[PDB]
């Protein structure tokens, strides 16, 4: 098709247009005092959100080259959210602040490729800072802080959050699931996860979290080397009239025609997948067992003359919820005995000590956190169906934010870490006097959540973030009870890998557009 | 697709329009001066209306924009009816004033958030003010004026209601049924309810009620726990002979047992559902040999050695229709013998005679109300099938808004009672001006039920809310006679939950929009 | 879908409008002397018509507001000649002079609660000054003439109709059938009429009376309500098999088995229809005997121990036709013995000197008038087909205005009584200035039908209006010999009951678009 093409300025304020309608609508939700977007539905009444990930999605435009634009922040904005578990609107903020000066700078007449460079210079810098005054998330108070910012100023998600830290630690397993009502509840039961992706996609059920999911499923473990579907079979219609669906573990899966388990799933006949087992040689093998046990069922291996066939469906081990993954496969309420589990668990204790290297007596270690370690259940409580799934949903998402948090830690919230951040740099030079205008557009930006905080609040940006600009450290300003005070004491807590990746991912697209002189699209 | 994105005053204008039209045309009908309003179709003649539920419905805008601010305010007014049984038109018209009011406020500079914060804790005070003013409602003369008020103004419907409640009591089972016509006629028949609900979600045949509807169903009584669907075969089978439903009452239902039954029930081959027996011990068997009385049937009890595969039809009690929604199980009309019931339920008496203990004896006369009490059935009226379907929604809201009025009792009706309530909040104060603005806001909002009443008589709305604000408690205003009286003594009275819900649902709404600074639909 | 919404006086011109082009079409064909309305065809010619009804059905208007003005004034007009058996086209002519006068006075700004009110007062009064003036109708003579007058001017019609009455009663029971040859015939049958309605609309199967048509079929007399179809098995299939319809009289007929039947039937398959038996209590019992009697059938009882599985084609009655209408249900022909009649008759009549209570006197002898009385058949030979059902359906039309003329009696027609009335009524007054106004708009509407019949003469309606009023009594014109008169003594007379059913049709709806604030409809 013939093809509408625009260049220089021309390309670039269609660009800015198409940034600017994105951010405006996703921007005027970010913090405590977020103001409400309307959304509307083809049927029925409008959806009402502050939620500026649900604004995002919406978001298309007419005009392709401001479109364009658009889309362009809304993908990488996505990726830090993907990333660090929050800060799309901090990061849609930040690279409309970018974008705009920016631009104003190279229709100035500067250098873009210096631009670029000077903001790169900038950031790199600033992420720098940010690991230096981060600080570590530890006591559970601050942890618990952590989820309520996530969960938007709601302190029974992060106590709910902090809670199952408290069980199975802040390196623990964690699930969270729909309750019977009205209460959160939280168990530990029988359960592990280890590192393996399923071996095919289109096993996705649930599409939206793009992992798959079971119910009750039947659990089979073998060495894999095999043949292929054709001798499996009669293991395959024992489960087909439970009904039960079957997550295979396995070595590998080679086959073709174990390959054709994927596609006649598709059709919705029986629902199953299939995941490899993790490592190779007896490392891998005594972790097959270790799934055995926990769920209650025999390994089979064709080394020892076991045959797939000759295996009964109760000498299958068995779950009550299992999710597996791009990376991960987990395992909820293992049906295994206890006795066979922490009989065990002394076992790999015993190899642990009289192991000499110090490969082994870790990776070892790594088992046994996972047999005696468990797994968190969530089991969020609520009046009604609805307003439930949106708090099992809100849950969700604080939880990935604090696990950044454990990971990371935390800085002061508002943002008054990249603020102090940008004073911190005033110094920063570049190699000519573009870079360093480069530099000077980043340390600006610095100030953009700050300041849309504040604007979201009805008060003036100007104003707090001249006062903030004054004190030092955690001094900031609290949105939601409109008082300067301690950030950090105040429970207003950032995971450092969200700001960081929030100004990372802005400065990238930002970097992008500034340097983009052409552009391509279709006739309207 | 490609959106339209409005932002801040350019889309707050497009919400208000709407609201105003939509407002505008349901609040012509309000109170008994109402206006007739038509209503298109697109084969035969047009409606004509003075139901505010009826216009509402109809309504939708070509503006997208202007659509969304006119859902908005409907699905809450809609609310609020679900919640007290009536209020829909009252709703409307306080969401078109707080609105309005408000809107003028953040054009005029002031802040949004600010504005909502007075505007809910002047309505949290209406509400406890509300409550205070609140009276009982509990003479037969009270319960037919709060009828007829819900009817609206039809001493049929009105006075309908108060025979049913009268007949089995105000805590009575009322319950509305089609009915042949071309008369609406009140039965009382052998039934009762008890608390019990499905043991899985999956039998419910009627999603909006979210209920179970069994139509001249079988009722299986049992003691035994039931785990095996075994033992339920010889039992389920003669029921499948029969042509009814089945009823399964026992101490419990698990296992394979529950399993299996709701898995035939999703599928065609059977239509069933089970519920647990109340209480525990000898009452848990008491009631079931109640509700065995009732029906007509037979305890099966393993105790004595009866067993389920022995049961034959004959055992099987029945009953004309049967209702399990989560937390209840209603049995109307039971097909026992008079005789028997009488006999039980003197035997019940004899049993209170004997009680020691006061614990025992109210245990026991709470068995007699169900087993003596029976259960109203209203069948609804009138002739075509248009408004014998459509009328059967509205007695069922005047029963509920009634039951509303018995459970949470009565204010002036006429809009009297929110003038009275907005006088003793005249000394409501927020944190800055821009709350007491909000507040105001609110309290001026609270005289348009009132002034919109009058408005529709042709008077002076101005005149008529001085005259009854220069008056005291229930003075006001009576429509029908244009004459100034005591609004209980002269019959005129809302259920204190109808007001305070229009109240609270009209100021959630309208604090939404005043606090929406973005829209987004899709393109014209 | 979104709508158009109208608002005040700019929805009530366009309903005004409307009105105006269905009454102006209407109205050219009121009385003897109306005019001719051409009215086109897809093709070849037009067709021509002086039939006002014929002309109405035709009207639908392009703007949609204008067109619901149309067809509210037809749906009430239609009224009045469906509760009488004419003045549709008198109605129509009230309800525009009503209208107009009243929308006019609305948009001076005068209060239209008020306006409604002085018009309704009006009504009231005029339909009581009407019941004064009325006169009983009795003799052969004046049945004849009022049927002439509603048969436009046939005296074949009227002489026939009086030949019915002269035979079965004035009250007695009358059906009019085609006519199998050139000339009408006459015959008194035994068969019987009581009201009960098709269960269901889903079975009629001539559309223009909306009427059930049995031939020859089967009577089913059950005194239990059928919740089930599996009870109508062996009667069902026994009527099949014998190639002849089914009526079924029951307690009642609902659940599966109502849905059944209307599926079986609708669909195709035998005809079938189902009325519940009137009344209840030993009323319904005696009922349902009443027409086992008539009809040579047994009643099949659960109080006797009866089963309908063994119910036989024997314990069926069965006639000749039966018509089902909304209303009512009518046997004609029963196959019951006489002896078996006049047996019950005596018994029946015997139960009234026993009777201890005047309401069980003449519920007993209602019993023994449709025994006793028989019903009268009317075939009406037009000499061919399309004249047939032409004249067939102005005798169906004739008979009903003939009853109503006996009920109520009758009155001087060509407008001459509401003219009368209207002149009694000169001194009504009303609470206020806005109430005396709408009784003159009423009072002025009163002459419209008189004025129109004289302007479609070709005369002055003003100063033949003139003449009338200076006149007495039954002094009026005469619109067919251009000569003034009495009324009464050359025959034209309405009966009362048709001008009272014209007039409060046409202040009904007049009164609702006085009223009306808003219109909702369709975008263009
Ligand atoms: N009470 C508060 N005062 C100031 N800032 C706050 C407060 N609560 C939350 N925030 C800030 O709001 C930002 C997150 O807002 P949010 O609307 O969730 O956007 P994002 O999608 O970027 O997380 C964080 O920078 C957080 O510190
Ligand atoms: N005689 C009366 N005088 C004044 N107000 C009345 C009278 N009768 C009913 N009302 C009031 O009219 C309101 C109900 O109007 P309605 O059209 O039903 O609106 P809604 O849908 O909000 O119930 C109630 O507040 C009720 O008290
Ligand atoms: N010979 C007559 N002279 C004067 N008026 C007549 C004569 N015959 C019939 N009418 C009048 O014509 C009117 C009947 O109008 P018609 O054309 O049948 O419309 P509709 O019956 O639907 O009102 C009656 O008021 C009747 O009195
Ligand atoms: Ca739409
Ligand atoms: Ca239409
Ligand atoms: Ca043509
Ligand atoms: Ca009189
Ligand atoms: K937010
Ligand atoms: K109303
Ligand atoms: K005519
Ligand atoms: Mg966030
Ligand atoms: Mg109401
Ligand atoms: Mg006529």
């Amino acid at each position: 098709a013939a093809k509408d093409v625009k260049f220089g300025n021309d390309a670039r304020v269609k660009m800015l247009r198409g940034v600017n309608v994105l951010a405006d609508a996703v921007k005027v939700t970010l913090g405590p005092k977020g103001r409400n977007v309307v959304l509307d539905k083809s049927f029925g009444a409008p959806t009402i959100t502050k939620d500026g990930v649900s604004v995002a999605r919406e978001i298309e435009l007419e005009d392709k080259f401001e479109n364009m634009g658009a889309q362009m922040v809304k993908e990488v904005a996505s990726k830090a959210n993907a990333a660090a578990g929050d800060g799309t609107t901090t990061a849609t903020v930040l690279a409309q602040a970018i974008i705009t000066e920016g631009l104003k700078a190279v229709a100035a007449g500067m250098n873009p490729m210096d631009l670029k460079r000077g903001i790169d210079k900038a950031v790199t810098a600033a992420v720098e800072e940010l690991k230096a005054l981060s600080v570590p998330c530890s006591d559970s108070k601050a942890i618990a802080q952590v989820g309520t910012i996530s969960a938007n100023s709601d302190e029974t998600v992060g106590k709910l959050i902090a809670e199952a830290m408290d069980k199975v630690g802040k390196e623990g397993v964690i699930t969270v699931e729909d309750g019977t009502g009205l209460q959160d509840e939280l168990d530990v039961v029988e359960g592990m996860q280890f590192d393996a992706g399923y071996l095919s996609p289109y096993f996705i059920n649930k599409p939206e979290t793009g992992a798959v999911e079971l119910e009750s499923p039947f659990i089979l473990l073998a060495d894999k080397k095999i043949s292929n579907i054709r001798e499996m079979l009669p293991v395959l219609e024992a489960v087909a009239k439970a009904g039960k669906p079957l997550l295979i573990i396995a070595e590998d899966v080679e086959g073709e025609a174990l390959a054709t388990l994927v596609v006649n799933t598709m059709r919705g006949i029986v629902k199953v997948a299939a995941v490899k087992a993790p490592g190779f040689g007896d490392r891998r093998k005594a972790m097959l067992q270790d799934i055995a046990t926990l769920t209650g069922g025999t390994v089979i291996s064709e080394e020892i003359g076991m045959e797939l066939e000759k295996a009964t469906l109760e000498d299958l081990g068995q779950a009550k919820r299992v999710v597996i993954n791009k990376d991960t496969t987990t395992i909820i309420d293992g049906v295994g005995e206890e006795a066979a589990i922490q009989g065990r668990v002394a076992q790999i204790r015993q190899q642990i000590e009289e192991a000499t290297s110090d490969y082994d007596r870790e990776k070892l270690q790594e088992r046994v956190a996972k047999l005696a370690g468990g797994v968190a259940v969530i089991k969020v409580g609520a009046a009604t169906e609805v307003e439930m799934k949106e708090k099992k949903a809100r849950v969700e998402d604080a939880l990935h934010a604090t696990r950044a948090a454990v990971e990371e830690g935390v800085v002061a919230g508002g943002g008054v870490a990249l603020i102090r951040v940008a004073s911190k740099l005033a110094d920063l030079r570049g190699q000519n006097e573009d870079q360093n205008v480069g530099i000077k557009v980043a340390l600006r930006a610095m100030e953009a959540p700050l300041r849309q905080i504040v604007l979201n609040c009805g008060e003036e940006p100007s104003v707090v973030a001249n006062t903030v600009k004054g004190g030092d450290g955690n001094y900031g300003y609290n949105a939601a009870t409109e008082e300067y005070g301690n950030m950090i004491d105040m429970g207003i807590l950032d995971p450092t890998k969200v700001t960081r990746s929030a100004l990372q991912y802005a400065a990238s697209v930002a970097g992008l557009m500034i340097t983009t002189e052409c552009m391509v699209t279709d006739l309207p």
